[PDB]
């Protein structure tokens, strides 16, 4: 049917009693131990919670509820006159584990269109906000003040059962997955187009073309590229810091949009959302450096010199994933069929025919492929898209569809609050005697 | 000294070398297991994360820095002609590990007047908020715009060494605090005086003065208990979801102000943030239910119908806590020599002498003592502050005093990014096989 809380109302009941029973043989089975280097650590390798939207593949990369990124590409719904999955159909396959029809997304794509709507004291203090203020923080800041439209915040107010908390979640989250292209091109044309207006929502359009038409941007190939980037973007795991941050403040009954809003803050952190930005930096000084023409040999120098100075090549190297991101692969074949004449992207493919074979051969990058991040600014770039405090913002409205998937699950399977213990350094030297 | 950055600057090599020596013998030593159930259940009981200021003792309540809560009444400083511990020097001592003097406290008073400002941006954001956006999304929205003018922010965009990363830190950290009371008591007024203005900043009061004349508050008593108040509630460990939300979101790298604010959308959640407002609720009903004048015999009577009933005394019970919760007995105290005969009270200890004989005589309750949240509310509502939804506010003012002291100190020592690991159902239910 098209209706996805109908399906959603269906999986749920099952999921709880596949659960009850595997917790009830295994809860208490041990799946690791914790030392004291992983509490100074970060948590880092501690399995420490349980994300159902998606997982990483050592072999064949991040998975969208088993299937790959290849996979995607080819079963998931494009646009009419389009080759580029659409977004809508990311998030039906994230929150019912199942490939939509194409009646599906269409109906997705007329909900969001339905529920796209901000009260006026957001557009005004949009409006008002500072050239100053960076644009991580103006989306954090109205999607917090968009939580006086929070539907599940009312209603917990009043009383309401434990086991109908997904309902409202749910009517939530999609609410805020409907405004985001309006908060986020609201804060494009107020810094970097003069305060111009945004326009109006059409209600036959899916979600990423009211998206760059109310950016203001044309190019019919600027929205295959956004509908591209929107559904590969979307989900990684519960353990970086903007899943986790949903999912720990989602944990306390915060609504979406304090959860979501709680999440860009991490977000807008330099070791997690800038990637992107700092790939783009650093080739925009290599062609400064080397040259436009630059020969296989000269290039193949300059990296090696970089790595025997001891610096490292941004966007390439893995601890796990095996094989080259097929996020960076998708970005590959896009720019091959639509920009392959221009000189940032011909950088970007010359440094993947060299720097690999060199990391290879000095033999310390567990894994020498490139991710996403070393391949997506040269595209953005390339339609003219140039304000790279922007970017992270994109990677935002993205990840929204996958953190609040999982919320949407959170609730419906009664995960309780996050609360870890802590010790302090004094405690932990005491509680190391035992 | 009186420079609090200069204390900081020796303690920090000290702490770095006592935990490389640490880690070097020990870091491999395990201090507990992962089970399926952990991993269900919200880290309850895995050791995940070092935090320096506060630990809870079983036996004594919340230490700060290994002094309990009546030894802080005693040995923190006072103002003149006051007799209750200033939040400046609870700060100090979170930060140094040293009770401060008189001198020390003075000083840290007169830095926090110098730094208060909003640039006009804040100030307009929040008289266009409407009345329909509750307190909290209020004061995280405009805490986020804050940043604007983080100077770690800037700095770190620039290029700065790892190693000083907590200077500035420090810094956005004290100009955050000095900040606070006024963007809450903007709030306040804005909310329940009708938009009339906080007035100006005396550089020769203290923080809590200051602020009670911000809110508009006239009674020396008032001001008394907020001192009180904003000093006990400062910390309680790095597992709650406000502090584990501003270490979490501090490890990428986002300034004070964007962790702070993403720390107040989780204590907004109702599982976090409710607990003050939730027994002031139950204890209105009460006394409408029973009447003023009750009996020991007819309370004791509705205590057990309720516990029969099969619901809960709110306020009361705790898992490790063994004795009365010192944050309750400091409350009890105060009220007792200022508000004696006010009815609520008289309440609230005609609950305190029949409640917890009767828990121990039911035998369920592992321990059957009173908590802070069960005295909170009586007092803010004696002294004319009625309204519950921004009882929250003032806990988040407390609580940076706390989190702040332990970012700083996160990012001295090096603390990386949180990260970690999430697995699927099918995941999980896989790896349990090996």
């Amino acid at each position: 049917s098209t209706n996805l809380k109908d399906i959603l109302a269906d999986l749920i009941p099952k999921e709880q009693a596949r659960i009850k029973t595997f917790r009830q043989q295994h809860g208490k089975t041990v799946v690791g131990q914790i030392t004291v280097d992983m509490m100074y650590g970060g948590m880092r390798g501690m399995k420490g919670l349980v994300y159902e939207t998606s997982v990483l593949d050592p072999d064949e990369g991040i998975r969208f509820r088993g299937f790959s990124i290849p996979e995607c590409q080819k079963l998931l719904p494009k646009a009419k006159g389009g080759e580029e999955p659409l977004p809508e159909g990311l998030f039906w396959l994230l929150v019912t584990g199942h490939i939509p029809t194409e009646e599906q997304v269409s109906w997705l794509s007329k909900e969001w269109a339905k529920r796209a709507a901000l009260p006026s004291h957001v557009v005004t203090m949009l409006d008002n906000f500072p050239t100053n203020l960076h644009p991580m923080s103006q989306l954090s800041a109205a999607v917090t003040a968009l939580n006086s439209e929070s539907n599940f915040a009312r209603a917990y107010a009043q009383g309401i059962s434990r086991t109908k908390y997904w309902e409202l979640i749910y009517e939530d989250s999609m609410d805020l997955i409907a405004k985001l292209p309006c908060v986020a091109a609201k804060i494009y044309r107020n810094l970097y187009r003069e305060g111009s207006g945004i326009g109006a929502i059409d209600s036959n359009l899916d979600w990423s073309h009211n998206f760059t038409n109310m950016l203001g941007y044309t190019d019919h190939q600027f929205t295959e590229l956004t509908r591209l980037y929107l559904t590969i973007h979307s989900d990684h795991e519960g353990g970086n810091v903007s899943a986790h941050t949903s999912h720990l403040v989602g944990s306390a009954l915060s609504d979406p949009y304090l959860s979501f809003a709680a999440a860009m803050n991490g977000l807008a952190g330099p070791l997690h959302g800038l990637a992107n930005q700092e790939v783009l930096v650093w080739l925009t000084q290599l062609q400064k450096e080397v040259g436009k023409d630059v020969s296989d040999e000269k290039l193949r120098d300059y990296i090696w010199n970089t790595l025997n100075s001891g610096r490292v090549v941004p966007g390439y190297g893995h601890a796990v994933l095996r094989k080259t991101d097929p996020r960076y692969t998708c970005q590959r074949e896009f720019a091959l069929k639509h920009l392959p004449n221009d000189p940032m992207f011909k950088l970007v493919a010359q440094l993947y025919k060299i720097v690999p074979n060199v990391l290879l051969e000095q033999g310390k990058a567990k894994n020498p492929w490139p991710n996403v991040d070393a391949h997506s600014g040269v595209l953005l770039q390339y339609y003219g898209m140039t304000e790279m405090n922007y970017y992270t913002v994109l990677f935002g409205v993205s990840r929204a569809l996958g953190v609040l998937a999982q919320l949407i699950w959170s609730r419906a399977l009664g995960f309780p609050l996050e609360r870890p213990k802590s010790m302090s350094t004094e405690g932990l030297m005491k509680f190391v005697d035992s």
